[PDB]
């Protein structure tokens, strides 16, 4: 079980420990970098590192280092590892797993229509394996999306980041966040994979993404997308809530498709009504 909050579930790193090698930009509570990790054993890792703005308030503070105590709950392959903190010293410093293909939605835009149905299915699997022990533990992540899922140098997809067009209609409506709302979430995901990242509902005014989804309206299949993934699309996006799969369901489908690769051989900017 997820229980809502620092170091009961992250490790104080020794900053001797930690080089940077490359920074990357700027982030929400100051700069995100790229560096190593020595680890208790000797073994040195890759890592992401990201540091709070000199100057801080307590309340940026707080809430930089909330991310770490929501993430440190979580050990599973397809959940961004927390490595650990830094706060005895200045900057504090959280530390996590090194993601050389960055988020997934630009990655998957920098290479429409190049990979494989097995290979996007992979990606979707991973995805669903994580989202099941978020779920498993109660957690209702409330953000996911492409942009918040990132992915390594093998193609492994992580859920990260601890947003009207990826929320549940319930959520919209009246801030109903459940496991079932992140399974919608989830039908956007499947929707932004298979369509090599474009931007779910386009650039549709907020006020008609809202309204069109109530009367049924869905993102239209993505080109050549199999029929089984569009029908899984449609089912995450359920209008009642009780209907939409489980994320134990979804990697079941999953994991059926990818052991029966001819079944994805089945094929299927203007919404559909269902």
């Amino acid at each position: 079980t997820y229980v809502d909050p620092v170091h009961e579930f992250a490790k104080e790193l020794d900053a001797t420990n930690i080089s940077i090698d490359k920074v990357v930009g700027a982030g929400e509570f100051g700069e995100v970098c790229s560096g190593r990790l020595k680890l208790p054993s000797k073994k040195e890792i890759s890592v992401a590192i990201k540091t709070l703005k000199v100057g801080y308030t307590e309340k940026q503070r707080r809430d930089f280092l909330g991310e770490a105590s929501i993430m440190g709950q979580f050990d599973h392959p397809n959940i961004i590892r927390l490595e650990g903190v830094v706060t005895k010293s200045k900057p504090v410093m959280i530390v996590t797993e090194y993601m050389e293909n960055g988020s997934l939605d630009s990655f998957l835009r920098k290479h429409d229509a190049q990979f494989t149905v097995i290979q996007l299915v992979g990606m979707l699997r991973g995805i669903a394996s994580g989202m099941k022990y978020l779920s498993d533990m109660g957690y209702v992540h409330r953000d996911l999306a492409a942009r918040n899922i990132l992915i390594n140098s093998n193609l492994v997809c992580k859920v990260s980041d601890f947003p009207i067009r990826w929320t549940s209609p319930e959520a919209i409506a009246y801030r109903k966040f459940t496991s079932a709302s992140d399974v919608w979430s989830y039908g956007i995901v499947l929707w932004e994979v298979m369509s090599y990242g474009e931007r779910p509902y386009w650039e549709m005014s907020n006020q008609d993404v809202i309204k069109a989804v109530d009367e049924g309206y869905r993102l239209p299949p993505p080109m050549d997308c199999p029929a089984a993934l569009y029908q899984l699309m449609l089912d995450c996006w359920q209008k009642d809530r009780n209907n939409r799969p489980k994320f134990e369901q979804i990697v079941s489908i999953l994991d059926k498709l990818i052991r029966n690769p001819g079944s994805l051989k089945i094929i299927t900017s203007n919404l559909l009504l269902d």
